[PDB]
């Protein structure tokens, strides 16, 4: 990937400041220095980087549409790079605290950072608040003297707010909305009334689209000094449709992808999760199947699993999503065309990360 | 207290702000903000409010110092209030997320966030997430227009970063460092040889004092213009050197105040804390009174504890805190009398966070 070798090459140097940053600041240890190198690359490591490399994808163009030159381009580059692990390590922040959250085995080929033996939940929930910490250091840090400071804070803030509400609505719609109380403990719901195509919409979009869609776009624009120049509802609303589509894609591999080539172990259907699949199959399958979906889904036992696996293939699911997929791409393409009328280098790098996403495999 | 009641009036209109906006951005339905305003209520309510108090105590010496006439004197106190629920929200995330890694039971009389039936730690831990969020929205909204917005960004962020270093720091502490190692558990000290003052001095510093004692009176400067008005280096030590105090004063608590004063039970001796307590136990001690110490420390059998709490009591613990505070007082008053001969305005405002620390109770 064109930006590939020049993003890592900055991770190194990103690492670098903020472990000698603690030294100096904190009275940094050796030992807990390399602690936070290992953390660091376990939690930051390992992923696809889809959302880092975008911010530089868009910055780059972004950048060759302006007049400028190459001490300039070369500062748009380093910056959007650190943008993008800012990204990142928001990303990382996210899954070790999920990790968590959904007592997960597995992320990225590796065994959850807080299951790693010397680390264990109790630890690993400040490692997370590290992780979130750093990221706000590298604006403050190499964003010092430059105007866009401000704006950065400000979406990356709001993209974390938006990300943490998302997943307030994921941890909580498992039972019924009016239930819902602090004071009482109540059992997952039985009859799945709130498992409706908006419920499944309004979680995706928050968890996910914002951070992993729209941040990495807006931060590209930032870098480059490029915001005002594109269409900011037209951008919202391609990156919503492309992140909802995201999402389903995750939710769809929970059940359908082998977890060592999507190198984590999805538990969807055992926590009865919300997940597109549910949504589809509840909706659209005959009324038997539903009641013996109610039966066996939320289920640790193998059996139920795999009778939901089951009634799920019977159900086309895997057909009926890429009805879904072809939905989609009709409407991302006219998006697409529409910014390419106003902005055609913006477009172009819209282009790059839809293609990075539209029929991945992990 | 002077602004108790103007800053309860705030605190109310910015969780109607924090609400409200998150049914404008997010789709938030009546039920899951039912459930926010319960969440804020619980976690950001029914402390001391020492550290939102002190931004406000500080704003308006300042701004009586710097002769500012009614209306602008209403701005800074508001605004100061705002930074004063910022510091509240940050404490509130920072409890929640402790609460859930020290296992505890209590906070402020009431059950763990965590604790409460119909929330659970795998829920909690996400909503710890979004009172942080929550800080820096209320910044971004209340600010936006205020040139010394990026400033407190900038030294929340900083302090943020600073107390989850000191938190690994604590969460480190129980384990010989050299044996640190996610991939490799490895017990609790039996020889506690890292149980020393620096390191005790290391954790306390930075987990409690940046938070609780430099960032409010920074943003007090702030927020009425002033930080160019005192010297930054005295602020800081003063601030360490209470802070540091404050978090032996809390370490102290644990064993001697009963936890129905104190409003939280603590673990430390259950769960073999580098406290003051087991630090200057083990640093002045006789040989055998060291071996027994190490023979019942870091359990959770009653007998042990009571042990280690009659072992600290005939050490004469109490005694050497009092000598320890007669220190503090001694350094805490040169210091102040250094900052009243630059300003005798901010003198006056550190002298009151001061008065609330020295000797408190709870
Ligand atoms: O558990 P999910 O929801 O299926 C997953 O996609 C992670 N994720 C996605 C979006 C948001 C969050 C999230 C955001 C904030 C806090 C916690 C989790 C996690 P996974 O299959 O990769 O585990
Ligand atoms: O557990 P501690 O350490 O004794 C306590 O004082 C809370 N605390 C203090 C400082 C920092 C943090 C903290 C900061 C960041 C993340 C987690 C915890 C907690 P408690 O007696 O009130 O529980
Ligand atoms: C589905 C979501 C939003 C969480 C996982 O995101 P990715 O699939 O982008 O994970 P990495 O590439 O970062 O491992
Ligand atoms: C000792 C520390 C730093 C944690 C408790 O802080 P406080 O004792 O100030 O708690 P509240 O008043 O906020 O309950
Ligand atoms: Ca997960
Ligand atoms: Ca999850
Ligand atoms: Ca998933
Ligand atoms: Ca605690
Ligand atoms: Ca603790
Ligand atoms: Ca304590
Ligand atoms: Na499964
Ligand atoms: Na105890």
């Amino acid at each position: 990937m064109a930006h590939m070798e020049r993003f890592q090459k900055v991770y190194e140097e990103v690492q670098e400041f903020l472990l000698g940053d603690a030294e100096k600041r904190f009275e940094m240890d050796v030992h807990r220095k390399g602690y936070l190198k290992s953390m660091m690359d376990t939690t930051c490591l390992g992923g696809k980087y889809n959302r880092g490399l975008c911010v530089v994808d868009v910055a780059e163009a972004m950048a060759k549409d302006t007049q400028m030159d190459a001490a300039a381009m070369e500062r748009v580059l380093h910056d959007a790079c650190v943008c993008g692990w800012m990204i990142e390590m928001l990303q990382a922040h996210f899954l070790v605290e999920d990790d968590i959250m959904d007592h997960s085995k597995t992320r990225r080929g590796k065994p959850c950072w807080y299951l790693h033996p010397g680390v264990t939940a109790q630890v690993a929930i400040n490692d997370g608040l590290i992780l979130l910490a750093w990221a706000t250091q590298m604006a403050l840090h190499y964003f010092a003297d430059r105007p866009f400071l401000a704006e950065v804070l400000r979406v990356f803030h709001d993209v974390d707010l938006t990300t943490t509400i998302g997943q307030l609505y994921d941890v909580t719609s498992m039972v019924d909305s009016a239930k819902l109380d602090a004071k009482v403990a109540h059992a997952n719901t039985t009859d799945y009334v709130e498992y409706t195509p908006f419920n499944h919409r309004r979680i995706v979009v928050y968890k996910t689209a914002y951070y992993t869609y729209w941040l990495p776009l807006v931060m590209g624009l930032l870098v480059s000094g490029t915001l005002e120049k594109v269409d900011k509802k037209a951008t919202h609303k391609v990156a919503m449709v492309m992140g909802e589509y995201f999402q389903v894609q995750d939710d769809v591999m929970d059940c359908f992808t082998p977890p060592e080539k999507l190198g984590k172990i999805g538990t969807d259907i055992e926590d009865a999760k919300c997940s597109w699949l549910a949504v589809t199959f509840l909706t659209t399958a005959p009324a038997e199947k539903v009641a013996e979906f109610k039966a066996n889904y939320g289920s640790t036992d193998p059996a139920a699993v795999a009778v939901i696996k089951q009634l799920y293939t019977e159900q086309n699911l895997l057909a009926r999503f890429e009805e879904y997929e072809k939905a989609v791409v009709a409407e991302v393409e006219q998006l697409i065309a529409a910014l390419e009328a106003q902005n055609a280098a913006f477009a172009a790098s819209v282009k790059v990360l839809w293609s990075k996403t539209y029929k991945r495999q992990k």
